[PDB]
C-alpha cells in the first residue's frame, strides 16, 4: 500500500509531457502504466495484484502487429494521462479510473485491419458487429478479461458505479471509430461556438470524452518530429498489407492502402492532418485549454510534412 511506482528522473519528467514516448523498453511499459494509474487516479483506485493481473491478461490479448500493439494501448494511455493531469478539477474519480483503463483495451485483439477490410472479406465479426465493427469486439474483449478470475479491479465499486465505468468504458472504446469522430467534432464546434456547451449535461461530457478519445488515439502526429515519422512507417506497414490483401479480394485499395502509391504518402499525411488531426486537436483546445500543446505539436508535424513535399527532407 505504501508501495509507489517511481521512474528513472528523465522519464519521472518527460511522462508529464503531452510529447513522451514510452521508449523501446517493453518490460517497462506495465510500470509506466501502474505509475500514471497511481498518479491520476489514486494508489487506492485498483487492488496492485488485480491490476497487474489485468494489464498482463490486455498485453497478452494484443497482436504483434506493426502498429496497433501493446505499445499502441500504453502510448494511446499515456496521452489520456496527460490530458487528466492538466485538467485535475473537470473529470470525475469513475472518469479517471475508466479512461486509462478504455485508452489501454481499446484496441485488444487487433488485427492490423481496418473495419471496411472485415466488411469485404466477410469475416465473422461484421456479421455480429454492424457498425465501428472492431470497436465492439474491443470491449468485447475488455468485458471477457475484467471477468477473468481475479482481474476484476472494479470488484470495490458500488453496483451503481461500476454500471457507469463500464458504460464509460463502452463509450470512450467505440468512439474510437474514427468514422463516428467527424460528426463528434462538428456537434461539438457548433455546441462550443453557439455557448451551448455544458459539462453538467451528460450526453455533452460523452462528446467532450469521446473527442479526447480520439485525440489520444491519433496522439502519434503530436510526438517530436522524429517518433512521427518512425511511428507512420508503422501505420503504412499495416495499411501496404491491407491493400495487398484488397487486391487478394480482387478489390483495388484506396491510394493510402497501395504500397505501389508510396510516393503520395507526404500529400495524404498533409490531407489527414487537414481533415482530422487539426480540427481534432483545435476543438479539443477550445474545450480543455490545458491541452494546446497537442495542436501546437500537431501543427509542428504538419509544417514537417510540408517541407518533406518540398523536398527540403
Ligand atoms: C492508424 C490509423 C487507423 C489512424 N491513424 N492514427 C494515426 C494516424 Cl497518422 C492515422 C492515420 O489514419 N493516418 C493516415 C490517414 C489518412 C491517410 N491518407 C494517406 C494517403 C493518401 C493517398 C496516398 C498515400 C497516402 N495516408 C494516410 C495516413
Ligand atoms: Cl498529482
Ligand atoms: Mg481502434
Ligand atoms: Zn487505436
Amino acid at each position: 500500500g505504501l508501495m509507489q511506482f517511481t521512474l528513472p528522473v528523465r522519464l519521472c519528467k518527460e511522462i508529464e509531457l503531452f510529447h513522451f514516448d514510452i521508449g523501446p523498453f517493453e518490460n517497462m511499459w506495465p510500470g509506466i502504466f501502474v505509475y500514471m494509474v497511481h498518479r491520476s487516479c489514486g494508489t487506492s483506485c485498483f487492488e496492485l495484484e488485480k491490476l497487474c493481473r489485468f494489464i498482463m491478461s490486455v498485453k497478452k490479448n494484443y497482436r504483434r502487429v506493426p502498429y496497433h500493439n501493446w505499445k499502441h494501448a500504453v502510448t494511446v494511455a499515456h496521452c489520456m494521462y496527460a490530458i487528466l493531469q492538466n485538467n485535475h478539477t473537470l473529470f470525475t474519480d469513475l472518469e479517471r479510473k475508466g479512461l486509462l483503463i478504455a485508452c489501454l483495451c481499446h484496441d485488444l485483439d487487433h488485427r492490423g485491419f481496418s473495419n471496411s477490410y472485415l466488411q469485404k472479406f466477410d469475416h465473422p465479426l461484421a456479421a455480429l458487429y454492424s457498425t465501428s465493427t472492431m470497436e465492439q469486439h474491443h470491449f468485447s474483449q475488455t468485458v471477457s478479461i475484467l471477468q477473468l478470475e481475479g482481474h476484476n479491479i472494479f470488484s470495490t465499486l458500488s453496483s451503481s458505479e461500476y454500471e457507469q465505468v463500464l458504460e464509460i468504458i463502452r463509450k470512450a472504446i467505440i468512439a474510437t471509430d474514427l468514422a463516428l469522430y467527424f460528426g463528434n467534432r462538428k456537434q461539438l464546434e457548433e455546441m462550443y461556438q453557439t455557448g451551448s456547451l455544458n459539462l453538467n449535461n451528460q450526453s455533452h461530457r460523452d462528446r467532450v470524452i469521446g473527442l479526447m478519445m480520439t485525440a489520444c488515439d491519433l496522439c502519434s502526429v503530436t510526438k517530436l518530429w522524429p517518433v512521427t515519422k518512425l511511428t507512420a512507417n508503422d501505420i503504412y506497414a499495416e495499411f501496404w498489407a491491407e491493400g495487398d490483401e484488397m487486391k487478394k479480394l480482387g478489390i483495388q485499395p484506396i491510394p493510402m492502402m497501395d504500397r505501389d502509391k508510396k510516393d503520395e504518402v507526404p500529400q495524404g499525411q498533409l490531407g489527414f492532418y487537414n481533415a482530422v488531426a487539426i480540427p481534432c486537436y483545435t476543438t479539443l483546445t477550445q474545450i480543455l485549454p490545458p491541452t494546446e500543446p497537442l495542436l501546437k505539436a500537431c501543427r509542428d508535424n504538419l509544417s514537417q510534412w510540408e517541407k518533406v513535399i518540398r523536398g527540403e527532407e
